[PDB]
RNA sequence: GCGAAUAUUCGCUU
RNA sequence: GCGAAUAUUCGCUU
């Protein structure tokens, strides 16, 4: 089951404020694993203001849109276009595709 | 975009019952494209009495799941185990899983 | 269109 | 862990 798959899975809410505030209470703090590469990520915050459309700078300078990215990368197509980014906080955060991101026990 | 991306994107609707008129409303008639295989279904109805953990009889008379037959066959993973049934009828109906299969316009 | 196998090289925090 | 390339064989309505 995925991040996406829970996100409207596990509680759902017409109200789209108070759909926000619980998916982030109840993903906040949760341990992910990425489907495509074996490492795993504290989701730290929930950026309901990007999407996969959205662009990064990558490590080398150059600039990339997380389905670029995703594709290119680890030839992962990203279908959902209006699914929020999950923050994670290492210590430049890396945001991660609740789509391409698998749900786990967590601390 | 998938055709579970899209049962939840396009109509929010808290009353199940509500939700899943509609969701056949906007669904029954439209024309799919699995992503896994280059062929294209009318969706004749969906079966909420289905998921992906249903089992069908194969061509050649052994029972698998639609979970072990995309994996099998396509090395297709379906991380969505809530989800209906979109039935095509020929002319024993195809049963496809929304997740797997694209939108398209349609008659 | 997705995929399997064997071999040989490769890419990978975001 | 997902994937890329070249070659050689393969599987595919559900």
């Amino acid at each position: 089951e995925t991040v996406l798959d829970f996100m409207f899975n596990f509680y759902h809410q017409t109200e789209e404020h108070k759909f926000q505030e619980q998916v982030s209470k109840e993903l906040i703090g949760l341990v992910v694993l990425t489907k495509y590469n074996n490492k795993t990520y504290r989701v730290d915050d929930i950026d309901w203001d990007q999407n996969p459309k959205s662009t990064f700078k990558k490590a080398d300078g150059s600039e990339v849109s997380f389905l670029e990215y995703y594709r290119k990368q680890y030839n992962q197509e990203i279908t959902d276009l209006k699914q929020p980014m999950l923050v994670s906080q290492p210590k430049g955060p890396a945001m991660l595709i609740p789509e391409l991101c698998y749900l786990t026990g967590l601390t």
